[PDB]
């Protein structure tokens, strides 16, 4: 089997991407944030504290004839950005782009933190990291991909995120019309539960490539590109007036700037992030100070190849017995 679904930016900055997901019988369609950096499929629901719902579409398991309470199971998650959610668990039928999993753990939120409430466009998360990170207790649950894997034509999914435009998540096949050149595959460590890999280096604009190993994760659920402070300083030094602002919480630059590209290595291959992808707009409405899309990972504890990086590529998440990651230009 295969599945194919369009993923759409939530706003004009590509702060995140939502993908429609069918849950239950009859289908209840929720727009979920597909997150290769976590492993819980959780939704706003009829159980979510009323004051914590503001515009989201909710899953109502009592209206689904295939929903079953997973008795005794609870979940609780905190994300790298300080946001969190928790609740109980149902199993139900979940379909993405025509690909159906029966008995999927659908984690129903009883509580969500303010950041989730405040984002009316995201109805929940669909985790696509390794199931070892799933938070359900006392019986850990599998991700949608892990459940679908055996049935898929090939044990892969691909992320093709758009810049200020829709893109595609495919399951079970590689669309050879969706990228240019060849796909370069690179090794993955699953030891921390992430799609963790090692970039071979970087270049800033038209500058010479610096060969250097950068361990990091491919994370569709993180907006920006978080890299070592040395790398980030080298980038922003090429933008007149750019600076790290403690008050804003990262590098800002004059909105009048033309940003240089940023290249990252995948083996002997190179992925070029155009400068415009690195512009996240005024820090506040009407400001002439703009927020940078490349930021320091210092104090995160890990480098993160988030949407800024991933949207410059066609990305294969290969879930074969020995997982790997593939990157192509597009």
């Amino acid at each position: 089997s295969t599945g194919s679904a369009t993923t759409t930016p939530i706003d004009s900055l590509d702060d995140a991407y939502i993908t429609p997901v069918q849950i239950g019988t009859p289908a209840q369609t929720l727009n979920l944030d597909f997150d290769t950096g976590s492993s819980d499929l959780w939704v706003f629901s009829s159980e979510t504290t009323a004051s914590e719902v503001d515009g989201q579409t909710i899953y109502t398991p009592s209206k689904s004839t295939t929903a079953k309470l997973l008795s005794g199971a609870t979940w609780s998650i905190s994300y790298g950005d300080g946001s969190s959610s928790s609740g109980d668990v149902y199993t139900d039928t979940v379909s993405v782009g025509g690909l159906t999993v029966t008995g999927q753990a659908v984690e129903s939120a009883k509580k969500v933190s303010s950041s989730f409430t405040e984002d009316s466009t995201i109805d929940g998360l669909l985790g696509l990291a390794f199931s070892t990170l799933n938070t359900v207790s006392p019986t850990q649950q599998k991700t949608f991909f892990d459940n679908a894997k055996a049935s898929l034509d090939s044990p892969v999914f691909t992320a093709d995120l758009g810049y200020h435009a829709p893109g595609t998540y495919n399951f079970g096949f590689i669309d050879t019309t969706a990228y240019t050149g060849s796909i370069t595959y690179t090794a993955v460590s699953t030891k921390q539960g992430f799609w963790e890999w090692t970039s071979t280096g970087y270049a800033v604009g038209s500058g010479t490539f610096k060969s250097t190993s950068i361990d990091g994760i491919a994370d569709t659920g993180t907006t920006l590109l978080y890299l070592p402070a040395t790398v980030v300083s080298a980038y922003w030094a090429q933008v007149s007036g750019a600076k790290s602002s403690s008050s804003v919480g990262g590098y800002v630059f004059p909105c009048s700037a033309t940003l240089p590209s940023f290249t990252f290595g995948v083996g002997s291959a190179r992925i070029v992030i155009p400068g415009d992808y690195i512009d996240f707009g005024p820090i506040s409405t009407g400001s002439s100070s703009c927020f940078g899309g490349i930021q320091s990972s210092a104090g995160i504890g890990i480098n993160i190849f988030g949407d800024v990086a991933l949207k410059a590529a066609f990305v294969v998440f290969n879930g074969a017995t020995t997982p790997t990651l593939g990157f192509a230009s597009k």
